[PDB]
């Protein structure tokens, strides 16, 4: 049994925050991943969207004798964290519950990653339950906080600044985000991985055409944030420390550069990355940047390019964990 | 001197809320029961309905060589016999209710005084006096030691705010009074037959009674009623009842199986129930579920019938104090 | 030199508040009573009214061989506590200070009690100053309140009940009241005596016409209390102890009843009393109840009748000191 | 880093105060002196007026084989020079004035920073950083010690509200500039005169300029206008002026008596002082009496004649800080 934490506040308060806990499990075998269903126990509102089937383009290498054979086809997944466009943003109001995960792979084994997102509520009517995700059982676990106006950070009660205005204390909290694809007619306002180009570009990329945003939530407990909202200095630090860490922040053996098609129906290479062994260590899921249209991409035991220096064959992580200072009072 | 205490809340809220308290006097003789009168001094607006004369059957045993029983016809007054809307409503008439019960054995009574009001009582009360007979009460307002909820049994316990469909559970304190409510047509109002249905047993006749019990919950409320379908706690009460039917606020010793006639002009017996001596125990106050038109009863020194499985000679009791689970939160 | 203590509060708060104290100094020969002026190195805007010239019949008695010969003439004093109608009541918001004396006299030796009564912006000004009365030097001491929110009553920090309507802990606090002489037209509204006689009578007093009323303060500061008013507990509470207590509250050696004539110009006797030697005790200042007009009397050696369940020849008080018990909160 | 210390009131309370701290440096080289500008972080509404170029006389001394001294006109920028109505409105506009006035000997200056604005400043800023040269001065904005009043001396004291006719009396810190002022008719800013007439001073006739001193009182107050001779603190600090012409805020090695030209080109001499070495100690800037246009003067190692006794070849400080008694009220 894996355990899955939820802090929760003393109050509800101003209506719009969700809570989000999350639990990397143990290595199941590739061939067990396509079968992976979340079951729920809880007594809460299953939003239905991510169990669905979800085309993704599955990218893989094996040994040869550069040295590599690679090869892609398209599979359908289910359950993988690929959220719709307002499900997050609106989920304290429509008292929906997300619950899916992404995976962390090797060549033959991935670690599945639970994300559990939900209304402040949930606190009130419950105080643990059961996710069951192919063998493993997950304990979700409500606790009440120590604190009496903030969130248990690095064991310290902390509260951040809430005025919209410019003015303290400094904490650093864990940012959780998912990557939401939307499109829209006309313009480049939803073009994501050009605005990433300008924060760590000298020159001009060509094209850069993926259409969406990340949806991050704060700490245990947050309003959702939209990255990039230009003038929030939050957007701002998640951007920057994406820029820096693109597979997140927190033995595994680098073997060396690989190549594949993304969809496999390319004629040429569309996708690079570094083939690896051992413990699988970030994430294997992403979108190619290039595409209007999403493509979706699994790689297990390849870290997919997700460098914003490099101009082609680049990805998109679709969910990103890492850490923010935040200027507050600690009490 | 009795202590009555009222455990005020914080704020009044949302306006609809009702205190309560009450308490158990010591015992007085079956002759000083007829003359007991509730005296008051404090600053609320008493009700006067339950001060005014109500006509009971009283119904006593002997020991015979074996029982004699006897009835006749009396006025009590001061007893729990809440008019229709008079609690439902003393939030907004901003009216005071306050009367006793009776728990008798042969010889003697232990009055339990009730006192329900508006909590605005608690802006403008600390400390009053109840007399009753020879018995002074002293009634105490006193905040609650808890930040919302209420002591129970020593934990701060905050109930679910109550909603028809859908964390702690603690077991809190219902006190309930039969009130007499007839309408022209139907079975909306027959109390007994609800009780009959639970109990599994569908081929009674003598359970025209109309009415219905309103309770408060806790040391604070609104008024719930008994039986409201879509309310949890209404069927929660229902069982309660259904199972310990004389309540459960509580040596007694049995004697054996007595019968009378109520009202005492009957020509058959229409009421049964056991004979007991020693402690009083339960109250000695209920109504005849047999008739629409109420016939109250005072039976000292009897537990009177009122196991639901029974279809003739049984009664419904003005008062119930019981105990049911509550959802919610315990405070730290 | 004597000591007059002002308590002084941390606040001002309403406005309409008055400080009063009063010292009562050592006796003085009866032929320099008459001389008595009261002297103020004070800054503060003196009232008038006390320090001019007023009628007073003055009453003796000397022993005789039923053994006594008691006489009466006309003479004119000064300094007196005679204050005029609305001086009390309004001094906060004229912002002038009362300062005058009563009498309590043996047949030979008379201690004058000076009271000081003054707006609470004095404290602010204030720490000390000079009275002087004949050869006494008196030192007025402002002295700031041990209290937050009350006055040191009986070692005690205390705050009276302020509410207007009915709803706590009791202290005794201290009342002083002067007799203030106003007539009205038409009707029985100042007719002092009646309003006694009413709380103190089993029959009917013909003529006990004096009109006038008392004006109080109560501890070391308050707002005045106009004696009657007739739906206030306070002053319900003065009335009763005065009725029992009619030369105030706190060896003299009782010698026997005697009469005399208040004006002397009169040919029967309208006042009695009771003829002592010794220590003065009590005041020896008053008004004859049965004239709407007021008819002063200054009777050395003579506790002047003041029993109120007495019809003929008795008199009020110029001044009353006692105490009344006050609900409120102790902190 | 130097520390300039702003003590905030608990409220803003009647709008036309405003706070005032200030800090003296340490020494820097005179060749320095004609580059300082006052740089600011801080998150307030600098007033320009005193970083513009304002032309001064220089004024110094050598010793000779008897002293040698000469004057040149230069122009400085950043020094106290205000003009007219800027601080009496401040509270108003919302600006902030950050200037600074030097105290020299012949080879090194301590300037010293002034900073004055609006007390809402202590809303929006508990500290920030000035730059001076090579100097780094931290503002620290805290919050008073005391209830109602302000620390001095380590005593909390709240004067009186100050009335113009008529407790506890505390020497507080009074700081003052001063600022040129011309009207077209008569003598109602003729500064110099109403100090001459204080001292008993008649025959003078070098006593033209016209202006006035805008001063604040303690850590926060309203502009305090000299002379308004309705106000007792008005003849209090011209006295204070008297006595004592180049500040009390404060080894210095007399030399001797030193004359002058100001401005240079002038045939004769137009100013007097004593020459001296050592430590600075008084302010090096002033204005000449004489003048009804303002003349203003850098004497660097010269302490300039100011005793309002002498008739010629005097001066007036540009800025001034010393001390007077309050009446008031001691905090507990
Ligand atoms: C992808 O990642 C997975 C998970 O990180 C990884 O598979 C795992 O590898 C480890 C070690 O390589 C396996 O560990 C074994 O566990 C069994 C369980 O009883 C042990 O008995 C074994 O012990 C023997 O082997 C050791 C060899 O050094 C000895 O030290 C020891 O004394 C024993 O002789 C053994 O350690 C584990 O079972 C798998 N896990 C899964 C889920 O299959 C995999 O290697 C990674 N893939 C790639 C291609 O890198
Ligand atoms: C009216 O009241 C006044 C004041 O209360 C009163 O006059 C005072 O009387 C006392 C005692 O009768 C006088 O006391 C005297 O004081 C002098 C001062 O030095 C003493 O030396 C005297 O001492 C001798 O007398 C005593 C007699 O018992 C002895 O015990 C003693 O050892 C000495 O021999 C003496 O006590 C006081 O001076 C006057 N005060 C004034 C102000 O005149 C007066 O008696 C009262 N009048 C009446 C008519 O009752
Ligand atoms: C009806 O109930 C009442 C009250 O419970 C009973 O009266 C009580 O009876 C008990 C037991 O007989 C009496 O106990 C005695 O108490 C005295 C104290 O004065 C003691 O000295 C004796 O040794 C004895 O234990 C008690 O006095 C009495 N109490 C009162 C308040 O009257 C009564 O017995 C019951 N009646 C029946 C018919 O069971
Ligand atoms: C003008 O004032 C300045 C500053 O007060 C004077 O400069 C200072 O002069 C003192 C005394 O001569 C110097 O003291 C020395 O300090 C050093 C420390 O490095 C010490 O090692 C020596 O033994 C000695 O005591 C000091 O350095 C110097 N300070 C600065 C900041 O420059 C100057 O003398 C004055 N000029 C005149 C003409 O009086
Ligand atoms: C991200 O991509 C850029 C471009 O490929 C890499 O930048 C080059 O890095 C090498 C060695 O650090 C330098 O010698 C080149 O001059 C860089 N080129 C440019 C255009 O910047 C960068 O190192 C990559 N970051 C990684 C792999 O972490
Ligand atoms: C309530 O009344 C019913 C009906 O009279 C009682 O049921 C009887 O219980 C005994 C013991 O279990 C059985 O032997 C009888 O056969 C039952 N009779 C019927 C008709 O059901 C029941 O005991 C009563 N409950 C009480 C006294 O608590
Ligand atoms: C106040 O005056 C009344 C009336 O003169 C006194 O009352 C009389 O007192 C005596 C003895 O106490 C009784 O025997 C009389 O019956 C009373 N008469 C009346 C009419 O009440 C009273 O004692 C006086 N109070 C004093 C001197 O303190
Ligand atoms: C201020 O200037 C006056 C006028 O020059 C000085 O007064 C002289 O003081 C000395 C010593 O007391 C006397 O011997 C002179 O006769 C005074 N002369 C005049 C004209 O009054 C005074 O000393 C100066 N004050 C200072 C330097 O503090």
């Amino acid at each position: 049994t894996g355990e899955l934490k939820i802090e929760c506040p003393h109050t509800i308060g101003l209506g719009q925050g969700l809570v989000i806990g999350s639990v990397e499990l143990p290595p199941v075998p590739l061939t067990q991943v396509e079968s992976l269903k979340l079951e729920s126990s809880c007594n809460f509102d299953l939003h239905t969207s991510t169990s669905s089937q979800q085309p993704f383009t599955k990218w893989t290498w094996e040994m040869k004798s550069t040295s590599f054979q690679t090869k892609s086809s398209e599979i359908n997944l289910r359950g993988l964290c690929l959220v719709p466009p307002l499900v997050i943003e609106t989920a304290a109001r429509t008292r929906k519950t997300i619950a899916c995960f992404d995976l962390s792979c090797n060549q033959t084994a991935c670690q599945p990653t639970v994300f559990l997102i939900g209304p402040i509520q949930t606190c009130i009517t419950t105080k643990s339950c059961l996710l069951g995700l192919g063998d493993q059982r997950i304990q979700v676990n409500y606790e009440k906080t120590y604190c009496v106006s903030g969130q248990l950070v690095e064991g310290v009660c902390f509260n951040p600044v809430h005025t919209m205005a410019l003015s303290y204390d400094i904490v650093t909290v864990m940012v959780r985000c998912f990557l939401i694809a939307k499109k829209v007619s006309t313009g480049d306002s939803m073009k994501l991985e050009k605005s990433f180009e300008t924060l760590v570009q000298k020159t001009s990329c060509t094209g850069n055409g993926f259409q969406g945003y990340y949806i991050c939530l704060v700490g245990s407990s947050s309003e959702p944030l939209y990255i990039p909202t230009l003038d929030d200095y939050r957007s701002a630090e998640v951007l920057s420390r994406m820029a820096f860490a693109p597979h997140g922040e927190d033995a595994m053996r680098i073997i060396g550069k690989v190549t594949g098609k993304a969809p496999s129906t390319e004629s040429s290479d569309t996708i690079q990355g570094v083939a690896f062994s051992g413990n699988p260590l970030y994430t294997s899921t992403g979108v190619l940047t290039a595409k209007d249209d999403p493509v979706y991409i699994w790689a297990p035991g390849i870290i997919m390019e997700g460098n914003h220096s490099v101009c082609d064959k680049k990805t998109l992580p679709l969910t990103w964990t890492g850490f923010i200072p935040l200027p507050g009072e600690i009490e």
